[PDB]
Formats: structure tokens, C-alpha cells, sequence
């Protein structure tokens, strides 16, 4: 029986937008917001099974920017009051014989200056010898980063939304 392990990588950035508005727009309204403002990034998001809570299975189809590829996510948890959203990658290019699943956690933390700290944890569920490239991981972190800036810009330009 092959070695089962977990490789954990955590990363953070800041936003001028405080957690309640950021969690409502960027996290809870991702399916509707991102295809609408960034069609090149996301073509659409479709719920396959569930209502939007824990256990929900959803397929995200990318735009031209990611060669109309796609990812399938399972929602592992949602804590609206603490701004925590957990989900697993259950179908995607990042999975292999070596990486069977990636569980992510996005947590919004408030700061005293009125902003947010966006804390992203990636947990890679490994099988056998572990061979994880820093370039492969950091391209995934850059990806999430440049997209967030499009969301942040839009929310600043449309202050009446997600209040
Ligand atoms: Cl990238």
C-alpha cells in the first residue's frame, strides 16, 4: 500500500476591502461575479449537485485565458460569520497518480486599518514518492492573485454592490 501524505502550502495577501463585502462578492457570489467581470478567466460556473452549501459539486469552465479548460470543486465547508470557505479539487489538471486531491481553505481576516488579509491554504493529498515543484505551486498562487485584483478593482468601482 502506497504512502499517503499531505503537503501544506499557505500564502496571504491584503485588500482594502473589509471581510464582509469581500466574502459576499469574491467568495459567495464567485459563480455570478467572476464570469460577468472577467469572461477571459471564467466562462461560467455550473452547480452539478447541491444548493450552494457543504457537499455541493460545481464545475468551473475557464475562458480563453486558460484554453477553455475546467475544474471540479466539492464544497467542504462554509463559515459565513468567520469568513471561511473550504473546498476540494475533485477533477482538474493539477491532479495526477501522485496527487489525488487538493483541499483548499480561503479565510478572510480583518485588520485594524479596516482591510482584509486573504489567507490561502492548499493541502495536497499525495500518493507514493512526493515530487512537488515550487514553479508548479507558485503559478497557482500567481493565478489566484491576478484574478483577485480584477475583483478588487470592480468592487471599488461599484461601491453600492454587495452591501
Ligand atoms: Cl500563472
Amino acid at each position: 500500500g502506497a504512502m499517503a501524505g499531505v503537503f501544506t502550502y499557505e500564502t496571504e495577501f491584503t485588500s482594502v476591502i473589509p471581510p464582509p463585502r469581500l466574502f459576499k462578492a469574491f467568495i459567495l457570489d464567485a459563480d455570478n461575479l467572476i464570469p460577468k467581470i472577467a469572461p477571459q478567466a471564467v466562462k461560467c460556473a455550473e452547480i452539478i449537485e447541491g444548493r450552494g452549501g457543504v457537499g455541493t459539486i460545481k464545475k468551473i469552465t475557464f475562458g480563453e485565458g486558460s484554453q477553455f479548460g475546467s475544474v471540479t470543486h466539492k464544497i467542504d465547508g462554509i463559515d459565513k460569520e468567520n469568513f471561511v470557505y473550504s473546498y476540494s479539487l475533485i477533477e482538474g489538471d493539477a491532479l495526477s497518480d501522485k496527487i489525488e486531491k487538493i483541499s483548499y481553505e480561503t479565510k478572510l481576516v480583518s485588520s485594524s486599518d479596516g482591510g482584509s488579509i486573504i489567507k490561502s491554504t492548499s493541502n495536497y493529498h499525495t500518493k507514493g514518492d512526493v515530487e512537488i515543484k515550487e514553479e508548479h505551486v507558485k503559478a497557482g498562487k500567481e493565478k489566484a492573485s491576478h484574478l483577485f485584483k480584477l475583483v478588487e478593482g470592480y468592487l471599488l468601482a461599484n461601491p453600492n454592490e454587495y452591501c
